[PDB]
């Protein structure tokens, strides 16, 4: 059950005025596409608060991805889920490495060790993630990011939605056939080339603890079928995750806003903000 809102002041939205007209802003399936200039903050807040509402965020920091964890949890305090319950997850084979990170009210940390694969890491994920009680009790959402990463701006309760893809920031003016799908029919991750709506980047996705259990055990079973195939997707798990959303569409698509590098790919026009962005990185060495 979810009580009235209280009165807002707030300026009127205006029919005959779109928010953004540079952009697509709602798919074919009706899911919302997250920009800047879409959403009023402040209604979405309290919608959310007003529930309770509490935020799993999964991170995996194994050998030498501790590195990242000082820099990607003193953004999130900035930056993510501010003012709402938040519960991190840090999964890690070096609880020791973990970085002391002071958390504002009602936001806190849990530490899961896990062992260390010699793409392995990356795919293992899904397994990891899909753990299942423990999230429905704790959690109502659930949001699985890379921890290469930190927050340069809001990143909140707009993203929430029983199901949700980010669009990689490398393909959303991509024509589908440029799409990197995995393109082998031997692989459970198979697409066509005249099938695909977006490229969603691996590094963020998330939903309620329902959907987030659903696609990660669907993910991990499709990887589980392909290694008994002698197969391995072209982008490991993103090439799994993307078949999945293909077939089970998101109820939101977070722009690029959300998933960006700007040392790559600048700041062009489109984007008003980048919220959540790669840090430089040395793959191999790293
Ligand atoms: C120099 C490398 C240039 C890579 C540009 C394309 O992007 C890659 O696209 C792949 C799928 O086709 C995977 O999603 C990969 O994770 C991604 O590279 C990652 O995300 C990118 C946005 C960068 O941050 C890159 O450094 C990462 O390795
Ligand atoms: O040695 C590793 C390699 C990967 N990862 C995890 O897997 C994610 C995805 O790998 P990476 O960021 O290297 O892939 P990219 O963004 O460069 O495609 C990383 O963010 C980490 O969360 C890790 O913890 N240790
Ligand atoms: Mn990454």
């Amino acid at each position: 059950f979810m009580v009235s809102l209280p009165r807002m002041v707030y300026p009127q939205p205006k029919v005959l005025t779109p928010c953004r007209k540079d952009v697509l802003v709602v798919t074919p399936w009706l899911a919302p596409i997250v920009w800047e200039g879409t959403f009023n903050i402040d209604i979405l807040n309290e919608q959310f608060r007003l529930q309770n509402t509490t935020i799993g965020l999964t991170v995996f920091a194994i050998k030498k991805y501790v590195a990242f964890l000082k820099l990607f949890l003193e953004t999130a305090e900035k930056h993510f889920m501010v003012g709402h319950r938040v519960h991190y997850y840090v999964f890690t084979d070096q609880p020791a490495a973990v970085p002391r990170v002071t958390l504002g009210t009602g936001r806190q940390l849990s530490v899961l060790e896990v062992g260390a694969y010699k793409q392995d890491v990356s795919m293992r994920r899904m397994e990891m993630i899909s753990c299942e009680r423990r999230f429905l009790s704790e959690v109502d959402y659930l949001v699985c990011v890379d921890v290469d990463m930190e927050f340069r701006d809001h990143v909140g309760v707009e993203i929430l939605t029983p199901l949700f893809g980010t669009l990689h920031p490398s393909f959303y003016g991509s024509s589908r056939e440029a799409f990197t799908y995995e393109r082998r029919p031997q692989s459970q991750a198979y697409i066509p080339k005249d099938e695909g709506d977006f490229y969603y980047m691996g590094a963020f996705f998330g939903g309620s603890v329902q959907e987030v259990q659903r696609l990660t055990r669907a993910c991990h079973q499709a990887m589980m079928v392909d290694q008994a195939n002698g197969i391995e997707a072209v982008w490991h798990d993103e090439s799994h995750l993307n078949k999945y959303l293909l077939r089970h569409k998101p109820t939101k698509v977070l722009s690029p806003e959300y998933l960006w590098d700007q040392q790559l790919l600048g700041w062009p026009a489109v984007l008003r903000k980048l919220r959540f962005t790669a840090v430089p990185k040395n793959h191999q060495a790293v």
